[PDB]
């Protein structure tokens, strides 16, 4: 329950089993459903597209992100005016997803009332919009619901800022520190105005409080020691905003943080939500744009629309192909069959739909695509005409290429997206259940012993146990570290992932003595 | 035992098949009141014919996604209704009589019902059913409205349903083939693959029919249940005990008689 267990490739060039103590709070925060969902998403992504060379780097990054998430959750967990502010922000953070679902319900309730609007020239000749319902309570209900929806949108923004922004800032700072130390981006290379992220990150380097969310507070000293001899100690000190003379015994940071926040896509979406809610008080019918939130709210809707978005580039490109083909048909029509495009019953006033090239193209794109049999359903009958056979071929080819083939292509793209997503899911699951995540040894070897693979994955090579050991190392003092702990802590500090057992394990090393 | 009878009857009335048969009888009784109530017994073909049950399994495999995308269609049509009721109300006059106009979008709920009714069922969308926008100030806006309605609702939102049905067909086929492949490539009891047993000709067939037959295991289980505990022999009493404490460690897993005595047998 609390006894941890991992295996590492120790300094003795042999697999060594390490025992550590896990805490109940960390176990609960790891068993939390949101952390479980994040774990599932990470596993799916890495198994699907993450390569084997960078797999464990991605795993360690995910472990660090999870550790920071559980730290934030522990901070916000609830056991003068500053106490009120801290308590209120913690309440919004713990109930952020409840408020987001609450806002969705208020969007449906408002839009249901909006179905009772009526328009009339006379007041209840600029027209008048009013609610037509006999009960007499739905207008005050709509007013109260609109005010409540705006309030809930504001609370959702505040809760997001309190809850999810710290993780984004932490990830940005971690990536920047890694680039400074192990890459020398600004020290040696520097971006070329193509990396707007790097250009914006230039600001925070000189700030005294560059590492705030990231744990490593010694990053500036480490990069200074690593790059001083090569790039000038004085130059490095100037770039990093620190003075050497102080060691003989933040508006800029706020600007950079707010730039990252306003670049964040989820924050931009919530800001758009709030803006549209505010426009709702100007025109209640602007609350209909909050029904689009169902796609981002419902996981079922998100998965269903993933079929459309999987091949969206091909869908728009084949729409362009359809436009080109219809333009070619328009060229042929405007050059040869102009007489058949008279859409006027009145004989005195003809309405020629193909006497202008753009008019004919618009007519085609409008009616021919939406017609069941093509443009021949909408244009004049060619019976008993000189160009009867040519026009028949024209209509038949239009129907076959545009109505049949060019829409079967779209439907097949959607169906292929469905099938490909299903196959990706099944492939990820099969690989996960047939091969060990850490060492990569197949279940065939471990299955010689009954329940051998299950025991090995739950106990010997548990990725949860590896994350727990990582955070145990991070929490524990460097001086208090024991031998193996300091060894693996060092290889974590230089980002060397050779301590993870790959291709072998305790059983594969000591099978002769164990059995 | 009145309490036992009450509990038994509660379980019976909770049983789904018993509830279905009770509904069948109730509708048959209502048939004598109105013979046309006997039409509800034609729905029994789905539960009777295995072919029909398998065919309707394609619809029911993704039924949650089908109803959820129907709700998505409703939301999208509601958005189109909002846009129509706000901007293109003049095009929704469905009256040939000039003296009496029949405005289908002068009321919001009427316009939504009109959309849900005719626009979805129309071949080209709502533009097939509403007034022609030629020679109008909002001609291009209304053309974009109709084209987007046709593409999103008629094309994409029905291709989604058809693709869901087809994917259900394919997934059921793949599940069947996967189950069959696993069953014929691995032993049910011990889990050892057929590659080991196939060294001997017909080795896997002999092993599955004779050594590790699940039918034989069931027969032994019922033989133990029938036989007296006193009459049980040594191994029989041993396995009977581990059955009594629900311990399934007596089933051979990962090894068998051949894997144990291959050196002496061959
Ligand atoms: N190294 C691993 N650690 C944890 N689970 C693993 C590992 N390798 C495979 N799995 C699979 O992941 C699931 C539990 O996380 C199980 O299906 C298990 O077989
Ligand atoms: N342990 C088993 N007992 C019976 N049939 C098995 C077993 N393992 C696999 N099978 C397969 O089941 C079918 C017969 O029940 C055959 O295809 C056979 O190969
Ligand atoms: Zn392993
Ligand atoms: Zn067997």
């Amino acid at each position: 329950p609390y006894l941890g267990r991992i295996e590492i490739m120790g300094a003795s060039r042999r697999i060594e089993r390490i025992y550590f103590e896990i805490s109940e709070t960390n176990r609960a925060q790891w068993e939390m459903p949101q952390v479980k969902e994040s774990k599932r998403q990470f596993i799916f992504d890495v198994v699907n597209e993450g390569g084997e060379a960078e797999k464990m780097e991605l795993f360690v990054s995910f472990c660090e992100d999870t550790i920071f998430e559980m730290q934030i959750a522990a901070q916000i967990s609830e056991p003068e005016l500053e106490v009120q502010r801290v308590k209120f922000l913690n309440y919004l953070s713990r109930n952020f997803y409840t408020l987001r679902f609450l806002a969705l319900f208020l969007a449906f309730a408002i839009n249901f009332i909006l179905l009772f609007y009526k328009v009339s020239d006379s007041p209840p000749n600029m027209v008048y919009y009013f609610l037509e319902e006999s009960t007499g309570y739905m207008e005050p209900a709509l007013w109260c619901l609109s005010l409540l929806h705006t309030l809930v949108a504001f609370l959702c923004i505040i809760g997001y800022n309190c809850l999810k922004v710290p993780l984004v800032i932490f990830k940005r700072e971690k990536e920047l520190a890694r680039k400074l130390e192990f890459d020398g981006l600004y020290i040696t290379e520097q971006p070329g105005d193509d990396d707007v992220k790097g250009q914006w990150d230039r600001l925070v380097l000189n700030t005294p409080s560059f590492p705030s969310n990231y744990w490593d507070k010694f990053v500036k000293r480490k990069v200074l020691d690593k790059h001083g001899d090569i790039f000038g100690r004085e130059r490095i000190a100037e770039l990093l905003g620190m003075d050497l003379a102080s060691l003989e015994i933040d508006v800029k940071y706020q600007i950079w943080k707010f730039g990252v926040i306003f670049t964040d896509n989820s924050f931009l979406y919530l800001g758009w939500y709030m803006v549209m809610s505010l426009l709702g008080h100007y025109n209640n019918f602007f609350f209909a744009a909050h029904l689009l939130d169902i796609a981002m709210g419902v996981k079922t809707l998100r998965t269903i629309l993933s079929s459309v978005t999987h091949n969206g580039k091909q869908l728009v490109m084949t729409v362009g192909l359809l436009a080109v083909v219809v333009y070619l048909y328009t060229v042929v029509a405007f050059n040869f069959f102009r007489k058949f495009y008279n859409k006027s019953e009145d004989e005195d006033e003809p309405d020629m739909k193909c006497d202008d090239m753009m008019t004919c193209y618009l007519f085609h794109m409008y009616v021919g695509v939406r017609a069941g049999g093509g443009i021949g359903d909408e244009i004049e009958d060619p019976a008993g005409d000189e160009y009867e056979l040519y026009r028949v071929v024209f209509d038949i080819t239009f129907f076959f290429f545009v109505i049949v083939i060019l829409l079967a292509i779209i439907q097949g793209l959607i169906i292929d997206a469905f099938g490909e997503l299903r196959d990706q899911q099944e492939q990820v699951k099969e690989d996960m259940e047939t091969k060990c995540f850490i060492c990569g040894i197949g279940s065939d070897y471990f299955d010689t012993t009954p329940h051998g693979f299950e025991t090995h994955t739950l106990e010997e090579h548990n990725l949860a146990n590896y994350m727990f050991f990582l955070m145990y190392l991070i929490n524990k003092d460097e001086t208090e570290h024991t031998g193996q702990e300091s060894y693996v802590w060092k290889m974590y500090q230089e980002r060397c992932w050779d301590f993870f057992p790959a291709g072998d394990c305790f059983r594969k090393q000591y099978e002769d003595q164990l059995s």
